């Protein structure tokens, strides 16, 4: 199997066990098992992440060690049946916790989408389409950080072919043109990022109390989704929104377009993250 070459390929040599010390499980799901572990030389924290489809993960270390950036979580390096994947730690945990157990107000939400369009705006002018945007893929930081991972389900581009049309990433966050299998590209990252402000104003994306099957109908035959209380955001917040959710492309905003919107001026710093942060983990305890 020429695949299970080229991955072992990439991947470097060297004892795992050996570099890093202390190591704690954190993680065990639908993925592999994911550990926290310590620097021997500089004492530096990480993530340690330990068939089917093996071709996700080639692209996810190639095309995460070729796009490092603030905003996305740092791939480290890579061992070898299970892979270890060494990547930046982020103890603040994910922006799903914060979604469900707090309420977030408008200078929060802002900052966290401005992080994540700069991190848009990185990926989308290398090329790339991350094509799976959540709440479940933003990590945080004990100090506010927020960053991006997840590049399992990416797509690479070029100008000789721009546009995919698969049926790919989570339902409930897919733009219209992803669900009807239609010639998409990077803005489908702006629909999902819509969406997931969506998440931070009422808790969870539309439609989540539906079937993913009935879900992808709904997105199909309703286009842009409906506040359940639009009149408690303001006017520029829900401009913000109309560009990140329009149902025309050419419309839609782009990462680079949406950073310049009067909605991220009233951003608070990251700092303001970490009480959100702290009553998540309380909230989840
Ligand atoms: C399983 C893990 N849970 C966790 N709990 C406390 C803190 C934490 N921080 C981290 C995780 C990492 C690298 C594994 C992505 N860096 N920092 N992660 C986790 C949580 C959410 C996720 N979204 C997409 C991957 C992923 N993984």
């Amino acid at each position: 199997e020429e695949i299970l070459e080229k991955l072992r390929s990439i991947v470097s040599v060297g004892d795992p066990k050996k570099k890093y010390t202390r190591f704690e499980k954190i993680g065990q799901g639908a993925s592999g098992t994911v550990y926290t572990a310590m620097d021997v030389a500089t004492g530096q924290e990480v993530a340690i992440k330990q068939q089917p489809k093996k071709e996700l993960i080639i692209n996810e270390i190639l095309v995460m060690r070729e796009n490092k950036n603030p905003n996305i979580v740092n791939y480290l390096d890579s061992y070898l049946d299970e892979l270890w994947v060494v990547m930046e730690y982020l103890a603040g945990g994910s922006l799903t916790d914060v979604v469900t157990e707090t309420c977030m107000d408008e200078g929060q939400i802002a900052a966290v989408c401005r992080e994540c369009l700069q991190a848009l705006e990185f990926l989308h002018s290398n090329q790339v389409i991350h094509r799976n945007i959540k709440s479940d893929n933003i990590l945080l930081g004990m100090d506010g950080s927020v960053k991006l991972t997840d590049f399992g389900f990416c797509a690479q581009i070029t100008p000789e072919q721009s546009k995919r049309s698969t049926m790919v990433g989570t339902p409930y966050w897919m733009a219209p043109e992803v669900v009807t299998r239609k010639a998409y590209g990077p803005k489908v990252d702006i629909w999902s990022l819509g969406i997931m402000a969506i998440e931070m104003i009422e808790g969870e994306p539309p439609y989540l109390n539906e079937n993913p099957l009935r879900a992808l109908y709904l997105i199909a035959t309703n286009g842009t989704p409906e506040l359940q209380n639009p009149e408690k955001l303001s006017a520029i917040f829900r401009d913000f929104l109309n560009r990140c959710l329009e149902m025309d492309v050419e419309k839609r905003g782009s990462a680079k377009e949406l950073l310049q919107h009067q909605f991220l001026k009233i951003a608070k710093p990251l700092s303001s993250l970490t009480p959100l942060i702290a009553a998540a983990k309380e909230a989840t305890k």
